[PDB]
């Protein structure tokens, strides 16, 4: 039962835009936006060869807070009958430099 967290629960501050991966080639920014009750806008990536929705985009929020609160909601949500994974749009680097012990 013991359940409870504080803050973003990460090393650095959270992101305002939520990364949504696992959409349907048809999934439009429209269905992606609504999916998150609170967001202000939505974006979807498209291929340059085929010119069709790759299957992932992003959801812009007024603030990291609103975004997070929306992430937990759609945490296990599925857009257009398809499971989607929400993750904080954050880079990585030239491989793996940053988080370490010694």
């Amino acid at each position: 039962g013991s359940s409870g967290s504080s803050g973003p629960n990460a090393r650095s501050q959270p992101s305002k835009t939520l990364f949504v991966k696992g959409l349907s080639e048809d999934t439009t920014e429209e269905t992606l936006k609504e999916s998150f009750d609170g967001s202000v806008r939505a974006r979807i990536v498209t291929d340059r060869e085929t010119g069709s929705s790759k299957g992932f985009g992003f959801v812009d929020f007024n603030s990291e807070e609103d975004a997070k609160a929306a992430k937990e909601a759609m945490e296990d949500g599925e857009i257009d009958g398809n499971k989607v994974t929400l993750d904080w749009a954050k880079p990585k680097g030239e491989g793996g430099s940053g988080p370490s012990s010694g």
